[PDB]
């Protein structure tokens, strides 16, 4: 059920060893020592990772390390659909930008952070929250020169249950991570977008890293004098497998959950957030795909622009799912309603006052919102041409000295960029048509952005001839049309543009609906504060975990299947017998590679299959996980390794505002599909050699 | 391999079926010399299956059976298909022209008479031994002189099984007053509509009650306000014990066709030509289709049903194309024929081995032919809908050729048009659909084997389909409304014999009319190479564990109520609950609407002695009993003989079933009978229904 902070581990150990947990408490964490915490790592700023050998290697997900596979990959040697594997240390890959960071320490330091705090004077300070102010609170607390009599160590404090408890981190960040390993991503992407959110899955999404560090162990910047880190813990790597209802819990950086939003943030998010970015996106999708499936060229430049507009959709489907079918409104009825009742029996009205405050603030933003989600969704990722460039300041007062040309070649690269290789005019002004006649249904006149009332004002509502007529009157039209305007560029020609109109007006009036709607987070924020801390005062803090903040994490739960609709049953684990079933050499998506067909085929599993010869690829599990899990290490009642989280089922989404028992699963890969793909498909019997391996 | 079994079977499989759970006596299940459980099933309606389950003749049915007949009672003001329907007493129930209910009354095994009639052998290529004027000659014979007029309401039939290995009579006692007396509203008799249809889990309350009424005596008498309920020699007990997991289960009813002695050629053939064609070609026309329903809310309209005609075979070609994929359905024909080829060698026989031979080389030679058969049928008789414009007849032409029947051609003409042209009609969707599907079929036919017309895209149109299309549409007759008006009113012959709609219409049925004649002598060599194929088969391992093809004949079949695993690490149990109704609910998608008094039962509980021992209301539930199309409606009976539920589907992992049975996937897909009782009383408020059954705690 939930995302307990390392500090409550001494409270939930209990429960744990009662569900199957058999390592002591303190081997799993230690305020004051070594601990299997000390093997966690925050990956690239988002993802989590493990250290897995004495050597410092890393795993995570594969799509975790897409974009460092995708760096080091040319035309020569594809490492995103070939694989990469590293037959020695030294051709391990560096990493430009990349950062692991360790938990050295976790302090409670609730009562520092809320002395500090009286003097602050202003009741309504938003400085309780301020990443700003914290810092200077832990740069205090930890000392002037903390980080030059550390090095590599730095402090950070962070807010939990909306202010009602601090903690101070010491983070050990490492900047030379360098690429090991990867699967191609035939396997380490193999559902592709069809099998995002889905469970059964049988994709092997990993990917394996290195930690490199100075002679003494201490963090460097890249340096071809850099050694692997010999860290202080590293996983043990288990191929004893897992079982329906096996113990398993695991560690990470969660990022953000709602679960202590008012029955009317939840209708909110349902009929506003949702619902907008449902329907424009349907909308923007069907003509998408119309456009693809009727033109080839067209497919290719916008399969990516369909595929990245589909995730936030199908996430927020999933949501609603959850809102209509599971109670989500009702149950935060339910939990503010017996909160009011034990205020009004103990004579505190300030926790129904809260409630109230929520419940005011988010009935008067209403419209303001549902007018931010409309042009947000809409028009400002809708409409490409809504990204269109529009003439800066310094370009204005530069066309009307001779660097009149400078500023062509700017407003000529920024034309290059919108009016790319994967931009049709035609599909855009096919999508926009549909997106602006659903926006103008629904935004009136008067709230309209300014260029979008000449379509009832000069166009007689015909929204396909307002369209047209920007393509056939703007400088950035076409190729053709850019290249007229750049031989006689005039400031009175941009001024008048409809494409730079339109563009301007779009975005003023998303940044005048973003600026009138800021202030109603801050009191929202403020009653969070009381009314979670009448929630904590009421039932404790050992049942109702604080919202996750991308901090270190643990959850535990079991290896369980669970029942989508009426008579079907998905079971805990999938298999190689599954990939081969979902193989479809015409589909991208699904083909398989074929050193893991030929492993199959020749049933050349080794120590990796399970007790009846079939070969386990994923499993699932009841441990509560969301954005920011990504790459967790999963673990037996043993804290050995059994696999690496990579997503949760689709119908686990509305989990971020309530945990969902009978349907949402964490989906893992198992590590022994981890294992024989290392083995059997990168043929990399160093890494395998290097980790330490449990019978 | 678990089969459809002939009622003969019963004897030699009944201590199987006893230890696979059966408790009833076997003559209570099927006695030839006296009344049995085989009494109270019919043929319904020539196609489904039906049961009587009282003593006033009441009989159910599937609701897509009785579709036709709750569709013709159906007006704007009593809509009894979307409303459902519930007659209230006796006289209120409705009459049904052209309705039929059959009686298998009597079987009898005339294999050595057949046998001995057929040695009067005029040549041995005879193929009198399947013809059904031969046979009708025979059973007449055997009955007797007058036999119709002398039993009134009874007939005598011989049907072939075994490739003609055996022979049965049937006698069959026809009634034609069947009168509709219930139906449940449509969201719940086709409520996966055709989304749900061939899947399990399914969630469909496919039902429908009628009554069989008779004169006097109960002898069957056409439509008359005099006639009375029939008082059945036996009906079904309805069960309200329900279904467990690996309960026994068994139907009979009227299994249409299998395939079961296919050779592997014949499977190669079936998958590589008329499956692949058929998925290919349909593709194509639905993905265009499609495309302009989507655009356009009157081509949705439209063209609906049209798309969803298209996709019920389309469906069951890539079903079937699974499991020989999958199930090794090809490998499986082959081991078969091999083993009988090395036992026919030991015996000294090789007329065996001779007949696999002539199978294959059949099937071998035809093999260009049948392609170009698929491809014409598929891609442009099926395909495109201006191949069956108006063609003028031989005395339509004659007939505008001095006289005033010419007025007569040109109304018969544009009575043609006026069907072609329809309401659901569209040109430009027409068009849309044969420049795809004739560019398809360009690729797959070279100009040597092309309907004549089809010549002028590479002679007279530079290859460009579009424009061969365009012109057929811009200089027809029958290209638009305006068009037809403007020869009605100057009809020449020269005009017509020169119409390039009337000349491509003509010149494809002409190709398709030629490719029919050609194959059609290669079916003949196959047939008596079976013959001899399933009597080695018959004489190898007995006619114990390998049952006949299916040929609309009662059959038994038998096996457990278990659900299955369609794909790795997902199981489908083996019942649907109410509950599941409820999941599928969507208020704005017709296929899945819920009928409010069926939602209110849902959240009031108020399921009474139908619910399962655990309080949840059962809907469905699926079995390993082996059925085809014509099992729609059969009686699903427990192990002691009672009603438990109606066959109404089979799901797509088992269409390969029709060639060879799959333990593993294919199931018949059953309405609960619970739920069936449910429907009447807390939907329909019928309880006389009730009341007239019998109904077992
Ligand atoms: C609940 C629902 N409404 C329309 N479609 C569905 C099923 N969806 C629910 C949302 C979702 C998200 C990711 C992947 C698959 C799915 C399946
Ligand atoms: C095996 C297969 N090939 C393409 N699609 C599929 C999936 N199934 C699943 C859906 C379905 C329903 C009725 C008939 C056939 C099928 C096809
Ligand atoms: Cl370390
Ligand atoms: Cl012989
Ligand atoms: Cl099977």
């Amino acid at each position: 059920e939930g995302m307990w902070l390392m500090q409550q581990l001494g409270r939930k150990y209990a429960q744990m060893k009662e569900r199957g947990l058999k390592m002591k408490e303190y081997d799993l964490y230690n305020p004051n020592g070594t601990s299997l915490k000390d093997a966690v790592v925050l990956f690239d700023g988002g993802c989590t990772g493990e250290v897995v050998s004495d050597r410092g290697l890393v795993l995570t997900n594969h799509h975790c390390g897409y974009d460092m596979i995708q760096a080091h990959s040319t035309l020569e040697h594809n490492y995103l659909e070939n694989g990469f594997w590293a037959m020695r240390e030294a051709d391990e890959l560096p990493n430009k930008d990349i950062s692991v960071v360790f938990i050295d320490k976790i302090e409670d330091v609730t009562d520092y952070v809320k002395k500090e705090l009286k003097a602050i004077k202003d009741p309504n300070s938003m400085d309780y929250l301020s990443p700003k102010y914290l810092q200077k609170l832990a740069d205090k607390k930890a000392g002037k020169n903390f980080s030059a009599k550390n090095p590599g160590l730095s402090v950070e404090i962070k807010a939990f249950y909306g202010g009602n408890l601090y903690l101070m981190f010491t983070k050990k960040t490492y900047t030379d991570v360098r690429l090991v390993g990867a699967p191609p991503s035939s396997i380490g992407k193999f559902g592709a977008d069809t099998d995002n959110w889905i469970w059964p899955r049988h994709t092997g999404d990993f990917s394996i890293f290195r930690i490199y560090a100075d002679k003494n162990g201490n963090p460097a910047p890249y340096s071809e004098d850099n050694v692997p880190l010999k860290p202080k813990r590293f996983f043990n790597i288990s191929l004893g497998g897992v079982q329906e209802n096996d113990y398993a819990m695991i560690m990470g950086f969660p990022g953000t959950t709602h679960r202590y939003f008012t029955a009317s943030e939840v209708d909110e998010w349902k009929s506003i957030d949702n619902d907008i970015r449902i329907r424009m996106r349907d909308i923007r999708q069907g003509v998408m795909l119309r456009e693809m499936l009727a033109d080839p060229q067209i497919k290719i430049m916008y399969s990516a622009k369909y595929a990245a507009s589909q995730n936030a959709y199908k996430r927020a489907i999933g949501a609603n799912w959850a809102i209509k079918t599971r109670g989500l409104r009702q149950n935060k009825q339910a939990m503010q309603d017996r909160l009011i009742a034990w205020g009004a029996k103990q004579g505190t009205p300030r926790y129904e006052e809260a409630v109230h405050e929520i419940d005011a603030t988010v009935a008067k933003r209403a419209d303001l919102r549902r007018r931010y989600w409309m042009i947000e969704e809409g028009i400002i990722r809708g409409i490409e041409f809504a990204r269109s460039p529009i003439p800066t300041e310094d370009e204005t007062k530069a066309l009307q000295a001779s660097a009149r040309k400078e500023a062509i070649d700017k407003i000529r690269t920024r034309y290059s960029k919108f009016a790319n290789k994967d931009y049709s005019a035609e599909v855009d002004k096919k999508v926009a048509v549909a997106m602006l006649t659903e926006y103008l249904k629904e935004i009136p006149y008067e709230n309209l952005p300014l260029h979008l009332r000449l379509v009832k004002d000069r166009f007689a509502g015909d929204v396909q001839a307002y369209v047209d007529d920007i393509f056939a009157r703007s400088v950035f039209g076409s190729e053709a049309q850019f290249d007229a305007f750049a031989a006689v560029p005039s400031v009175e020609k941009l001024a008048e543009d409809p494409m730079v109109l339109f563009a301007s007006s779009v975005f003023d009036e998303y940044r005048k609906l973003y600026n009138e709607l800021r202030p109603y987070d801050d009191p929202i924020l403020r009653a969070q504060r009381t009314y979670i801390a009448g929630l904590l005062e009421m039932d404790g803090d050992q049942d109702q975990f604080p919202d996750a903040n991308l901090t270190l994490r643990f959850t535990y739960g079991q290896v369980k299947g669970y029942s989508p609709r009426d008579n079907v049953y998905y079971g805990h684990q999938t298999t190689l017998d599954g990939v081969m079933e979902k193989e479809d050499p015409d589909n991208w998506e699904f083909v398989v590679d074929p050193k893991l067909k030929a492993v199959y085929e020749r049933k050349d599993f080794g120590r990796y299959a399970d007790r009846s010869g079939r070969m386990p690829v994923a499993f699932c599990a009841t441990t509560h996980t969301t954005g920011g899990n990504s790459g967790s290490p999963v673990m037996n009642a043993n804290g050995e390794l059994i696999g690496l989280n990579f997503d949760r089922n689709w119908e686990g989404v509305g989990g971020d505002i309530q945990y969902l028992a009978d349907y949402q699963r964490s989906i893992i890969v198992d590590i022994r599909y981890v294992l024989l793909v290392i083995d059997k498909v990168g043929g990399c019997q160093r890494l395998l050699d290097e980790m330490n391996i449990v019978p």
